C-alpha cells in the first residue's frame, strides 16, 4: 500500500491489457493467478488431472504484477484468483471452471483453440509492409 504522490501515470499506447489479449489469442489456455490465494492450486489440479496442457502465470512474483492485475480485473469485472481464460473469454474462475468440466461446458472449448489451425483455404488477418 502506498499513499500520497498518487493519481498520475505515464501515458503510453502499450497498455498491459493489450499484451494479454494477444497471449490468450495465441495460446489455448491461460491461468492468471497469484501466490496469495489457495484456489490458485485448484485450477492447476483441475487441468493437470485432465492432462490438458495449461499455462499458468504468477503475477504476485511478477515485478509488473500490479499492472497486468488491473487490466484483467477489467476484462473480467472482478479481482479474484486464480483466473482461467479460454478463447479470450473469462469462462470463470477456479470454482466455475471446475463446474464446467463436470457439465462438459469446458471441454467443448478446449478442443477448439487447437482445432481449425491446420493450413487450409482461409483468409486470415496478417501484417505486411514490403
Amino acid at each position: 500500500g502506498s499513499s500520497g504522490s498518487s493519481g498520475s501515470l505515464e501515458n503510453l499506447a502499450t497498455a498491459p491489457v493489450n499484451q494479454i489479449q494477444e497471449t490468450i489469442s495465441d495460446n489455448c489456455v491461460v491461468i492468471f493467478s497469484k501466490t496469495s490465494c489457495s484456489y490458485c492450486t485448484m485450477a492447476k489440479k483441475l487441468f493437470h488431472d485432465m492432462n490438458v496442457n495449461y499455462k499458468v502465470v504468477e503475477l504476485d512474483l511478477l515485478e509488473y504484477g500490479n499492472q497486468f492485475q488491473d487490466a484483467l480485473y477489467k476484462m473480467t469485472g472482478e479481482r479474484t484468483v486464480p483466473r482461467i481464460f479460454v478463447n479470450g473469454t473469462f469462462i470463470g474462475g477456479a470454482t466455475d471452471t471446475h463446474r464446467l468440466h463436470k457439465e462438459g461446458k469446458l471441454l467443448p472449448l478446449v478442443h477448439q483453440c487447437y482445432l481449425k489451425k491446420s493450413k487450409r483455404k482461409e483468409f486470415q488477418s496478417g501484417p505486411s509492409s514490403g
